[PDB]
């Protein structure tokens, strides 16, 4: 159990613009890993959105929903409701995962529908004991809401 901050989570976002995934919590695996940087990065060119999955072993006492702000406006994906970007995050010691949209995919992804793919995918997973299968479903199924939604490649501003 090692207590995590925002500025404990390496910025990809700031060198890493074509993984986009960063596992510390250490549940995925390169595999999975690159499988998931194939769908974000498929993502950040078809619907240009910056797409963010991070994995902590233990955030302690910190909030969850204020953490992922925190750590998305750092970034700049969620610097004061960016446009087309999204960060999840994942806490092992609370079994929990929260996303965090700007403004740009208000019109495709709202918290509220990011909260149900929670209890849709992660959930029946995390009581398996399946954090990877989880994320990756979790990840998958905000990839087919933009995938179904957005059939040609569209840019914002």
């Amino acid at each position: 159990m090692r207590v995590y901050k925002p500025e404990d989570v390496p910025n990809v976002q700031l060198a890493d613009s074509t993984r986009l995934v960063t596992d510390e919590a250490g549940l995925l695996s390169n595999a999975q890993e690159e499988v998931m940087n194939g769908r974000l990065r498929a993502i950040r060119s078809s619907h240009a959105v910056e797409f963010a999955v991070v994995t902590l072993p233990s955030i302690g006492d910190a909030p969850l929903e204020d953490f992922t702000l925190k750590l998305a406006r750092q970034w700049g994906v969620g610097n004061e409701k960016n446009n087309n970007g999204l960060l999840l995050v994942l806490v092992l010691d609370q079994r929990r995962v929260r996303f965090e949209t700007g403004y740009g995919l208000e019109g495709y992804l709202p918290d509220g529908l990011l909260s149900r793919i929670i209890h849709d995918r992660m959930i029946p997973h995390f009581r398996s004991g399946n954090y990877a299968e989880g994320l990756s479903e979790g990840v998958l199924a905000v990839q087919q809401v933009l995938d179904g939604s957005l059939e040609h490649h569209h840019h914002h501003h």
